[PDB]
């Protein structure tokens, strides 16, 4: 609610970016240096747009965590002129759940939007299309297409990546500050 709402409008401007490759419109999250993270399913190439920008890519890395499990994110680094503002420090140390949770869309879109997604549980092993992943986490909102990249957020984490829903749920890829580990 209110608490995860303000702490996620903090992250906005710095950090929350519209996005849009060949596979469509994006939200993505700057986490430090030149350094951010988009779904795998907006399949960044060789440049990319950034706000009202083309900006070229320096690479793109999918994640995978410490047990070998693809997470469906894709961990990209940009030809941009400044740094991000680092966020290290609110990404937890552990995978968490949480009450009450906002999810920030920044799309062109869908711009600056907040959406109350409630409770953010614990799923586990999810089949995404046909592709398995694990360390997901769900909510009991209908989700939308143009939603992916949107960052999940607790009164003062930021817990998650949106990923994918089923018309009635959505779910997250958990974040823990060791995936951004240099
Ligand atoms: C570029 C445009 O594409 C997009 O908009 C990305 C947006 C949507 C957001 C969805 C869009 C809808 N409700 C939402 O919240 N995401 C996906 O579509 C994903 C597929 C689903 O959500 C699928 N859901 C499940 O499999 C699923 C499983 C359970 C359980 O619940 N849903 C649905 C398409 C069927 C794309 C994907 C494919 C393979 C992966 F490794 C990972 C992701």
């Amino acid at each position: 609610m209110g608490p995860s709402l303000d702490f996620a409008l903090s992250l906005l401007r710095r950090n929350i970016r519209q996005v849009q490759t060949d596979q469509g419109h994006f939200t993505m999250l700057g986490i430090r240096d030149r350094l951010a993270v988009l779904p795998r399913h907006s399949q960044p190439g060789k440049t990319i747009w950034i706000e009202h920008k083309l900006v070229n890519v320096l690479d793109a890395v999918e994640l995978v965590d410490e047990q070998g499990v693809d997470l469906e994110l894709t961990l990209i680094t940009l030809d941009t002129n400044e740094k991000f503002r680092d966020i290290t420090k609110f990404i937890p140390e552990n995978i968490s759940t949480a009450s009450d949770a906002t999810l920030v869309i920044n799309t062109e879109h869908m711009p600056s939007m907040f959406v109350p997604v409630g409770d953010v549980v614990q799923y586990g092993f999810l089949n995404l299309s046909g592709k398995p992943t694990h360390r997901t986490m769900m909510y009991n909102f209908p989700t939308k297409a143009g939603q992916c990249g949107g960052v999940v957020t607790s009164v003062g984490k930021i817990i998650g990546i949106h990923i994918g829903g089923n018309g009635r749920q959505g779910f997250c890829a958990g974040l823990k500050r060791s995936y951004f580990a240099s």
